[PDB]
């Protein structure tokens, strides 16, 4: 069966595009106001010269931080997320900021040459780049793979939206208090996206492919919480961060 999409669905599905619209810069055009990226030389990728540096993290935690406020701004707009308690709302933000990220990230990933392309060169970052930040090929290998994974999906922006708003609203966080309300708002939002995909994405299992990612987005979260824990023993390694990526983190 394929019904059609409700007037509620629809609404849903307008408001979240228009959400994202509002919430996200194709052009990159804050990307000038972050501490300036650098890169020295690195060649070999060492570990006791990336932590003694951390060349590119006051840059990309201004870029990280840039995107949480842009995340939480969108997550104000997700139908239904505004009657959780605040309480709710922030367990939500936190312990999906890094995913959301993720996700986000892939509008500018490209697949030509395997980096996310955010305006000119200074902002066209890499793999190196994110061994420049203190992290390790453990995170960095998957996250490639989520990325060309993702793209490879040719997800309409219906979807992508409908996926960033599912992995907020997610009953399955520690610390969560009214899983059900949270669960009662997902499945609103899970049920839009099922809908959508037999309607409206012309063939050639997605649905099942964009859980998979979900999946997928937990295990990079474990992995980017324990790579955060090494790069925090950094001695003065909180002045290359930010109050917000300190909080959501930390
Ligand atoms: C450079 C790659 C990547 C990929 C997800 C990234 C960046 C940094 C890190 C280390 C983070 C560190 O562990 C800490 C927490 C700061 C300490 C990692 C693990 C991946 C990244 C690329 C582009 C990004 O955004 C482009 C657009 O979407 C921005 C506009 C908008 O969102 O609205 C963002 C957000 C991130």
């Amino acid at each position: 069966l394929r019904p059609k999409l409700s007037e509620e669905q629809q609404r849903i599905i307008a408001i979240l595009l228009d959400a994202h619209h509002k919430t996200y810069d194709p052009t990159y055009s804050d990307f000038c106001q972050f501490r300036p990226p650098v890169r020295v030389n690195d060649g070999g990728g060492s570990v006791t010269l990336e932590l003694s540096q951390l060349s590119m993290l006051p840059h990309l935690a201004d870029l990280v931080s840039y995107s949480i406020q842009k995340v939480i701004g969108f997550a104000k707009m997700i139908p239904g997320f505004r009657d959780l308690t605040s309480e709710d709302q922030i367990v939500l933000l936190k312990s999906s900021a890094i995913e959301v990220i993720m996700l986000r990230s892939n509008e500018s990933f490209t697949m030509d040459d395997m980096s996310w392309t955010c305006g000119n060169q200074d902002y066209k970052y890499r793999v190196s780049d994110v061994t420049k930040a203190g992290h390790s090929l453990e995170l960095i290998e998957p996250l490639i793979k989520f990325q060309v994974g993702l793209k490879k999906l040719n997800l309409h922006e219906e979807e992508h939206v409908l996926l960033m708003a599912i992995c907020i609203v997610s009953p399955d966080r520690p610390g969560v208090q009214d899983a059900a309300l949270i669960e009662a708002i997902q499945d609103r939002l899970s049920n839009t996206l099922q809908t959508y995909i037999r309607c409206r994405h012309p063939p050639p299992l997605l649905y099942a492919k964009m859980i998979q990612k979900l999946a997928d987005l937990r295990s990079l979260n474990e992995e980017h919480s324990k790579q955060y824990r090494c790069l925090s023993f950094q001695p003065e390694c909180s002045m290359k961060l930010t109050p917000l990526v300190l909080e959501v983190f930390g």
